[PDB]
């Protein structure tokens, strides 16, 4: 119902590679659950939107932004993005599905070097 939600796990791996996004919604939230144990700062994830072009800028400046959730503040590359969460934890986004209609739009784990196995895209869906 203009929701979805995604795990991830201690084994650096999100359960899915495609989050489908209905365009009939006004907003739409995901919700990221952490079911692994290991806290944050060694298996950190979190999940952040942006367009496949630019996920690589977004992965780099993130190693920088440690405290703001491996996501560097104020990136106009980012659509949206959750906190970042360790084992047992939860956090949430929410998007306007309508800015995502200008390009192809990805998902990723920006803590770093978790991004080259934890991504997968975004589609935009009736
Ligand atoms: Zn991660």
């Amino acid at each position: 119902n203009c929701a979805a939600t995604v795990e991830s796990n201690d084994n650096m791996q999100f359960n899915t590679k495609d989050i489908q996004v209905s365009k009939a919604c006004k907003e739409f939230t995901i919700t990221l659950k952490h079911t692994g144990t290991q806290p944050k700062a060694s298996m950190g994830h979190n999940l952040v939107i942006a367009k496949a072009e630019d996920m690589d800028g977004v992965f780099k400046d993130g190693v920088g932004a440690a405290d703001t959730d491996y996501v560097k503040p104020d990136d106009a590359r980012v659509v949206a993005h959750t906190k970042l969460i360790g084992g047992g934890e939860e956090s949430s986004l929410t998007l306007d599905p309508a800015k995502l209609a200008d390009g192809d739009y990805k998902f990723a784990c920006t803590f770093p070097g978790h991004g080259a196995l934890m991504n997968g895209k975004v589609t935009l869906v009736d």
